[PDB]
């Protein structure tokens, strides 16, 4: 019994002809094939040729399970709704307010960004931030165009 689906953990969400990755980890190839990006959400979407098997959740769940790479293990989480959160400077961004970010208590060290959070409806978001015993997930549920055709 689990608080969310187990699915692929490729470091990116694959749905329809889209690949959703942490903007700060997007590869040179992602940028050559850019569909959409938002620095304030730490999200980038690039285009693909082949159908991805993830389902994007369209719910208001505040519980789910994510994969933590540093522990090589899944954890159930309770997270706050998507909010505007102050994220201090890193090698990837200056200090700024990051929007659509969902906070939970959880392990999240550098390297853990890209871990996928799923509820029982599908993919909810992707690990983006960490620190002070918290893990922050970039929500993708509001992206209605992000789907299959
Ligand atoms: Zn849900």
């Amino acid at each position: 019994s689990h608080m969310g689906k187990f699915g692929q953990q490729s470091g990116a969400i694959y749905v329809g002809n889209f690949r959703v990755v942490n903007r700060h980890l997007a590869t040179h190839n992602d940028w050559a094939n850019l569909v959409w990006e938002d620095s304030s959400r730490d999200l980038l979407v690039s285009s693909t040729t082949a159908q991805g098997c993830d389902t994007i959740a369209r719910c208001n769940c505040q519980t789910g399970v994510y994969y933590c790479n540093s522990r090589r293990k899944h954890y159930p989480v309770s997270f706050s709704k998507p909010s505007l959160i102050y994220v201090e400077a890193s090698e990837y961004y200056p200090a700024r307010y990051q929007s659509h970010l969902m906070l939970a208590q959880g392990h999240s060290e550098p390297g853990d960004a890209g871990g996928i959070l799923r509820c029982q409806h599908g993919v909810v978001g992707i690990v983006s931030t960490g620190g002070n015993g918290l893990v922050g997930f970039a929500d993708v549920r509001d992206l209605l165009w992000l789907d299959e055709e």
